[PDB]
């Protein structure tokens, strides 16, 4: 079973804790990756009831299973705080333009 569903992309914990590391690692240096430009800040415009506290970065998660390292990001999303806590799994799928949905 998928500890996280993102429209048909499923994710295991180990999944989310590789994706969010790789992320959390640039964050701390101060280093990007992508035309995107990932890790970067997520302002919450969703309004998700998130249960750590902000500043909050997104960074993609792959179906690949590959840590991002630029091209296309995907639709999926690890968003972690300043703390490297996990504040969830969010996707622009079954979302409206470029709005975020979460994963269930
Ligand atoms: N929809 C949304 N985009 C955000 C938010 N904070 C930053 N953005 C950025 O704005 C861009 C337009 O959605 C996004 O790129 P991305 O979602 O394709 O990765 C996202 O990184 C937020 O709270 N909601
Ligand atoms: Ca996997």
């Amino acid at each position: 079973a998928c500890d996280y569903t993102c429209g048909s992309n499923c994710y295991s914990s180990s999944d989310v804790s590789t994706a969010q590391a790789a992320g959390y690692q640039l964050h701390e240096d101060g280093e990007t990756v992508g035309s995107n430009s990932y890790p970067h800040k997520y302002n919450n415009y969703e309004g998700f009831d998130f249960s750590v506290s902000s500043p909050y970065y997104e960074w993609p998660i792959l179906s690949s299973g590959d840590v991002y390292s630029g091209g296309s990001p995907g639709a999926d999303r690890v968003v972690f705080n300043e703390n490297n806590q996990l504040a969830g799994v969010i996707t622009h799928t079954g979302a409206s333009g470029n709005n975020f949905v979460e994963c269930t």
